[PDB]
């Protein structure tokens, strides 16, 4: 299955966000961040990602297509606008082994209180 | 302006939902809620909404607009899936004054997880 | 099956828009025609519409769900922008037997211009 | 300003579409081609792009991300699925030199419905 997240100046949860700012998604889908507005981009949050994940880090204004092929917790942010609190979070497959790690990861503000706000709907 | 919410079987948060879940909105602005699947409708969940706010209920399968004229969070459920958690919360103005109602208003469990996850977005 | 129209002021195709402009339905699908700009209906063109189907009009800034149970072209504008070629088109099922209604109704220039390019998607 | 294309097995206006198939832009922006579905890539039609536009091929199931600095008519194509007229059509400015290219440029019988529909909306 194919999950779309849109990267928006201003969506209906906020300015600078991706929305939907939470996917939950099987081992195995695909993920498409595209821009819908211009300046943002998609990268990694390196400590929230499963065991053998590579990072990543689109340019800006380009789409990124994702295969979650491992299970786990994938946080992603845009670059630019990390401060701002662009961060987004794919929870692929059930109980994610690195809960702990994206609950702790440190980040800015307003980044950590959108991701606390995404954990908030793993299921 | 507008806003939209999809009411959906399978969302990307996960089934019965409201998508957007949470959306800020200023005072006069309507609220659409789509009927993307068939099976849902939204009614006000009486307990979160502002002051002098008439509660509503529509019907199975139809588009519903709501204005929120007034400040405040309003909370919505769709009725044949509140049990399975099909909550949505809109937040109209800064500062909501019902806050607090919004976290101890009694619901089932789902409905309960669900919407502590759409007041972490508050802002 | 469900399917939604977007009234935009500035589409991917142009100026004052449904999107998409023309749907290819089924009978018995759903319709959702869906604001997401302010300022915008959807209303019935009488001339393109199957037999037996009443007229509508949607008032400004509200989801409009439309049961098309008849086959046929369905033509729609939205009525303050009609003349700003607002217009859209759904075919329901194949070999629509008001082709020629839809091909020779009268309206606004630009509205015929884009009813045109949307008779060319019939299939 | 970026723009997004979806690639899609069935879309509103049929089997194997870009939905947009007509995107009106200007020099300089961004055009993502987006795998919604799997199975499809963008490919130019060589006989419809500006003078001094290089061909482009993406790879199946990849993003793409086209930047159209020149202006005039791009033709893209599916290559796996160009006999199912899977094509679409990039106007960027006003009054594009190449529009009869367009109109003769040799295709798939399907191809040629689906192009000289989104010709129909070049504006
Ligand atoms: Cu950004
Ligand atoms: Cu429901
Ligand atoms: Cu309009
Ligand atoms: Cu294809």
């Amino acid at each position: 299955a194919t999950h779309e997240v849109h990267m928006l100046n201003k969506g209906e949860s906020g300015a600078m966000v991706f929305e939907p700012a939470f996917v939950r998604a099987e081992p195995g889908d695909v993920i498409n961040f595209v821009p819908t507005d211009k300046s943002h981009n998609v990268e990694a949050i390196k400590e929230i990602l499963p065991e053998g994940v590579e990072s990543f880090k689109s340019k800006i204004n380009e789409s990124y297509t994702l295969t979650v092929t491992e299970p786990g917790l994938y946080g992603v942010k845009c670059t630019p606008h990390f401060g701002m609190g662009m961060v987004g979070l794919v929870q692929v497959g059930d109980a994610p082994e690195n809960l702990d790690a994206a609950k702790t990861a440190k980040m800015p503000k307003k980044a950590r209180e959108r991701m606390d706000a995404e954990l908030a709907q793993v299921n």
